[PDB]
């Protein structure tokens, strides 16, 4: 996701922390964050080149199909197993279990927070052949955009402006209300993990969404506008809510 998606996920998550996780997060964040996890939930994107080994950790490349399997797909372009967003979530969650080494656990917190978000963006678990939709060039209303960017940013930005009247917290607040009043039974399933982290579950949902919602109906050169926007917005909402709920549930397990 772009900035807005990560902020939403991290705002939802931080308000769902239990006392032990809330305490650990306050302790691990730098002073400059002013206690707010969401102020640093794009940090991982800002070290893609300084930590160039981290760049493949934001996504999963799959074959042209609707399936994900860790052993088949969780690898970087050189074939190194584990080097994908699912593998990164396992790595950094494991590191945080040691909290109160060799590792910087502030970085581990910021990585797991960002990557729990990215594994929920459908086009972060999608086809190698189109670079997760980056090579699918369309228009978003009147402007050129690639499909990946539409999912990272344009849908959310257009909703924030047109539907939420530029209210920086309107979408968050509406998602939180629905977590309580519309989605309670589902939320319980979203939180449950028979392990500490369950990223493969989330990735498998994501490639299915990439097939059925993101790529579906889209051809190079199309104009995506209201029909696509209104029909895909509920799945964006779902994935943001899932990401926030699962980030909190995972941190609660780690720090508990
Ligand atoms: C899980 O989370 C962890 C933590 O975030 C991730 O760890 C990171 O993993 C990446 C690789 O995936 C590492 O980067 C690579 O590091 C090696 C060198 O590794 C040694 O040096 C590291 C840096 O040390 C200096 O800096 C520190 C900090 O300032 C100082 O303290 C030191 O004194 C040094 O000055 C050091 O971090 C490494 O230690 C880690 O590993 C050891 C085990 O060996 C542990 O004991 C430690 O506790 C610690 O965990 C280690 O000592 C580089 O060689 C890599 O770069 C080369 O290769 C790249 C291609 O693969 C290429 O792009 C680069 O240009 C570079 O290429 C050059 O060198 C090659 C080899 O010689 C040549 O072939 C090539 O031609 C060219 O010349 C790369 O930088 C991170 O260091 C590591 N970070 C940490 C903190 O551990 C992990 O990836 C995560 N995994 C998943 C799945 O999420
Ligand atoms: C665990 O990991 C985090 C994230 O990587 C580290 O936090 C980062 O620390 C660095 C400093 O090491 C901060 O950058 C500095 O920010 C200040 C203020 O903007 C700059 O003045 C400073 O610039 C100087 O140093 C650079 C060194 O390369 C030079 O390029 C410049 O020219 C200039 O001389 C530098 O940019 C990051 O902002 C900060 N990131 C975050 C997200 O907080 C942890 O480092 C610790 O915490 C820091 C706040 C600071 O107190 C460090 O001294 C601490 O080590 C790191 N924890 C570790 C290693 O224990
Ligand atoms: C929070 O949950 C509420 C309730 O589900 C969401 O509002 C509902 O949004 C749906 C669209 O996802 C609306 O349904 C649509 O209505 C039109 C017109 O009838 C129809 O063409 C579509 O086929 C679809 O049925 C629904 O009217 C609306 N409900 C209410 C009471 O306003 C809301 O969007 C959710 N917000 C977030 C952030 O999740
Ligand atoms: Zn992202
Ligand atoms: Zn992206
Ligand atoms: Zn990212």
């Amino acid at each position: 996701w772009g900035k807005e998606g990560h902020e939403i996920i991290c705002k939802i998550a931080q308000t769902r922390l239990d006392e032990t996780a809330a305490k650990a997060v306050k302790e691990l964040l730098p002073e400059s964050a002013e206690g707010d996890l969401s102020s640093l939930c794009l940090w991982a994107d800002r070290v893609k080149f300084r930590y160039h080994w981290s760049s493949p950790l934001h996504y999963i490349n799959t074959p042209d199909a609707c399936s994900y399997q860790y052993n088949r797909d969780c690898k970087d372009e050189s074939g190194e197993k584990g080097r994908c967003v699912a593998g990164a979530i396992y790595n950094y969650t494991t590191q945080l279990l040691s909290y109160k080494s060799q590792y910087n656990l502030t970085e581990a917190l910021l990585f797991v927070s960002h990557f729990m978000g990215d594994i929920h963006q459908p086009l972060h678990v999608s086809y190698a052949s189109d670079k997760g939709g980056n090579t699918i060039e369309v228009h978003w209303y009147t402007r050129k955009a690639n499909l990946h960017h539409i999912w990272d940013s344009n849908i959310i930005e257009t909703a924030e402006a047109d539907l939420y009247n530029s209210a920086l917290e309107g979408m968050v607040d509406a998602l939180k209300k629905n977590i309580t009043t519309e989605w309670a039974d589902q939320v319980k399933r979203w939180e449950t993990c028979t392990k500490t982290a369950c990223p493969d579950i989330y990735a498998s949902e994501g490639i299915q969404a990439a097939c059925d919602w993101a790529y579906k109906g889209v051809t190079e050169g199309d104009t995506l506008e209201d029909e696509y926007f209104y029909s895909r917005l509920p799945i964006v909402y779902q994935r943001l809510a899932q990401g926030g709920v699962r980030l909190a549930a995972t941190l609660n397990r780690i720090f508990g």
